[PDB]
């Protein structure tokens, strides 16, 4: 249920963990 809204570089990535 926790969304973890990272960047790699200029790319962001929202990784959903539960």
């Amino acid at each position: 249920p926790v969304t973890w809204c990272v960047r790699i570089x200029p790319t962001v990535r929202c990784t959903v963990r539960x």
